[PDB]
């Protein structure tokens, strides 16, 4: 039960991803070494609400406690912004923004790199990026899901890493999570076929060892079940009737915001 978005609700969705995206290009002068997580969502925040006017997605939905969720290193996706996180030289970071503005939401996020990269999560982190940007070049009309996914898995696996299997990403609209799931890997499970006006997001959790996750006691944070290094990249599209166009993208994204495979 996919909806198929208006042309006034794709308006409402491109919105809200300029949004979203806005949030991760005005954090990105704060992502420095000695700064806390607990810092960071507190800056986002304030700026989703006081200069957006608009509200986290991720703030008590399940009891998710804190505006953005910003996962560290091994940590593979839900960390807890926390006042007393660090960042270090060498650290891989994502941070996941989600937004509802004029009930439409934006959901992105994006590996920023701390102080001196080391060349293991330097690496990590572009295989990501790139097995995202595969995969959103292959979105249009008439293609099924089940190719993106058995894609990103190939890409990612060729470079010795894995994908995490326990997410996805989704379906978006009025809603967070909303049909179809889009699974970063093959599954005789996934038959979709992809029609201009599905919203949806594509956003590969990718682990440099072995693919198994592990919650910890606080109930939401992940990590890499033999601690290797975890990145994640993520972008909200809408197919065209040609290609997609990419709601999310920032100035510091290498690939064009419409893309077309048409002549
Ligand atoms: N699937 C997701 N893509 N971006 C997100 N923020 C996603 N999920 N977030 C979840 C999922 C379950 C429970 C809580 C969250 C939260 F709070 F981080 F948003
Ligand atoms: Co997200
Ligand atoms: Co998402
Ligand atoms: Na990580």
């Amino acid at each position: 039960a996919i909806s198929i978005k208006t042309p006034e609700d794709i308006e409402k969705m491109r919105v809200a991803g300029r949004l979203a995206a806005e949030v991760l290009e005005m954090i990105e002068p704060y992502v420095k070494p000695g700064v806390s997580t607990g810092e960071l969502d507190r800056i986002c925040n304030d700026y989703i609400v006081n200069e957006q006017h608009a509200v986290s997605a991720c703030l008590g939905y399940h009891g998710y406690p804190k505006s953005v969720c910003i996962s560290i290193n091994e940590v593979v996706c839900h960390g807890i912004p926390d006042d007393a996180k660090l960042l270090k030289d060498g650290d891989i970071v994502n941070i996941d923004v989600t937004v509802i503005k004029d009930g439409f939401h934006g959901d992105t996020s994006k590996m920023f790199i701390v102080g001196k990269p080391t060349i293991m999560g330097e690496r990590l982190c572009r295989i990501t990026q790139e097995s995202l940007y595969l995969a959103l070049r292959m979105v249009k009309p008439g293609i099924n899901l089940r190719e993106i996914g058995a894609a990103i898995q190939k890409f990612v696996e060729a470079e010795g890493f894995s994908v995490v299997r326990e997410y996805c990403g989704h379906g978006i609209g009025r809603g967070f999570h909303e049909e179809p799931q889009v699974l970063h890997y093959d599954s005789r499970e996934t038959n979709v076929v992809l029609k201009p006006g599905m919203t949806f997001t594509i956003e590969p959790m990718v682990n440099a060892g072995k693919k198994e996750i592990r919650t910890m006691k606080d109930g939401w944070t992940v990590k890499t079940k033999d601690r290797s290094l975890s990145a994640q990249y993520e972008h909200t599209i809408v197919v065209t009737d040609n290609g997609c166009e990419i709601l999310t993208l920032r100035k510091d994204d290498t690939i064009p915001a419409i893309i077309s495979h048409d002549e």
